[PDB]
C-alpha cells in the first residue's frame, strides 16, 4: 500500500483531493492518468507536490514557464515530486522518498496548467 492512482479528466478535477501516505512506506508512488478525450495543450495535467508555502509560486512561476515547459519552472527546489504533464489517454508515474515527508504537515498536490488549482488542489499527509 504504497501508490495512489491518480485521474485528472475533462472536467479539471482530480479524483481526489486528500492522499494519505503509509508511513510504513519508504517510497511512495503516484500514478497519473488522463481519461478525458482533451489534449495535453487544452487539459493538460501534472501531479506536483509541494508544502502548503511554495504551492503559489510553484503555480505562478508554472504559468510563465509555459507549455514546452510542461507548465513548471525548470530545477525548481520547491517541488518535492512532480510527473510530467499530459494529455488525454497517456499517463506518468513518479516515486518519491517518504523521508521527504513528516507527520502532521499537510503537503499540497496540485496541477500547474493555468487555471487548474482552482479546482486541482489538495492535501497529501504522512499517517
Ligand atoms: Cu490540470
Amino acid at each position: 500500500e504504497c501508490s495512489v492512482d491518480i485521474q485528472g479528466n475533462d472536467q479539471m478535477q482530480f479524483n481526489t483531493n486528500a492522499i494519505t501516505v503509509d508511513k510504513s512506506c519508504k517510497q511512495f508512488t503516484v500514478n497519473l492518468s488522463h481519461p478525458g478525450n482533451l489534449p495535453k495543450n487544452v487539459m493538460g495535467h501534472n501531479w506536483v507536490l509541494s508544502t502548503a508555502a511554495d504551492m503559489q509560486g510553484v503555480v505562478t512561476d508554472g504559468m510563465a514557464s509555459g507549455l514546452d515547459k510542461d507548465f513548471l519552472k525548470p530545477d525548481d527546489s520547491r517541488v518535492i515530486a512532480h510527473t510530467k504533464l499530459i494529455g488525454s489517454g497517456e499517463k506518468d508515474s513518479v516515486t518519491f522518498d517518504v523521508s521527504k515527508l513528516k507527520e502532521g504537515e499537510q503537503f499540497m498536490a496540485f496541477c500547474t496548467f493555468p487555471g487548474h488549482s482552482a479546482l486541482m488542489k489538495g492535501t497529501l499527509t504522512l499517517k
